[PDB]
């Protein structure tokens, strides 16, 4: 009796899958249990778990083979999302050193806010705004913070539109905020017609 544990790990310790097995039984029986139950106790237990397989094999083997989510951002708040928008969890004490970008959105948007944070941030790369949070509400307003602590309200238009002007318009606010001793701290381009801006003292 012997349990082949294979796949690639970031968040999943040796224990998690010791005691999903030991949930369903005396140690010493563990290869008589139910493959099928053993899978469902691992994916139920371990929601950072995309794909679990478990076979019995030849001679005397468990294969628990493991497939992680892999995120690219958190998800409002405790959650986390991967590329193609699937949404999962993970222990805090897990993960507190990982540097990734804040969506928020309703419940069930993952992939709308998704695609959106990926155009966003395509066409801000181009210039050199880190696009670090993208929060958007149920009616489909947007608001970003860039790079350094900057609020950017795009609203429920348009945005690539305004987004554009933004990064066109940018430049030179910067450099009359750096001549005053202050940091563009808020933009609000959510109207067609106006735009607003506040500023804050610089460290």
């Amino acid at each position: 009796s012997k349990l082949v544990l294979t796949g690639e790990r970031h968040y999943t310790r040796n224990d998690d899958i010791r005691q999903s097995i030991l949930a369903l039984g005396e140690p010493g029986t563990f290869m008589t249990q139910d493959v099928n139950i053993i899978q469902t106790q691992i994916e139920q237990r371990l929601p950072w778990i995309k794909q679990v397989s478990v076979r019995k094999q030849w001679p005397d083997e468990l294969k628990i083979h493991l497939v992680e989510y892999v995120p690219i951002a958190r998800w409002n708040d405790q959650h986390m999302v991967d590329a193609e928008g699937n949404t999962f969890s993970v222990p805090p004490e897990r993960t507190s050193k990982q540097v990734l970008p804040m969506l928020y959105g309703p419940e069930g948007s993952a992939n709308e806010v998704l695609q959106g944070y990926r155009e966003m941030g395509q066409m801000l790369a181009k210039d050199r705004f880190t696009l670090k949070e993208a929060a958007m509400t149920a009616r489909r307003s947007w608001q970003l913070t860039l790079n350094n602590d900057i609020k950017l309200n795009l609203g429920r238009g348009d945005t690539m539109k305004r987004l554009a002007r933004f990064v066109e318009l940018y430049p030179v606010l910067q450099q009359q905020a750096q001549t005053d001793g202050k940091r563009i701290s808020y933009v609000d381009l959510r109207y067609d017609s106006g735009a607003a801006v506040g500023w804050a003292p610089l460290p």
